[PDB]
């Protein structure tokens, strides 16, 4: 329920991908400090 994370992967023109994730939070008050992981593919 806290957070609202969406990712998507896009083809940029050695294939060199793109990779944008955004972020919103769910309450009434800005949260402190969050910590974020990325583990990408082999």
């Amino acid at each position: 329920n806290k957070f609202d994370l969406k990712v998507t992967i896009k083809p940029a023109p050695k294939n060199t991908m793109i990779l944008e994730i955004c972020t919103r939070y769910r309450g009434d008050q800005d949260a402190t400090m969050s910590i974020l992981d990325i583990s990408m593919m082999t």
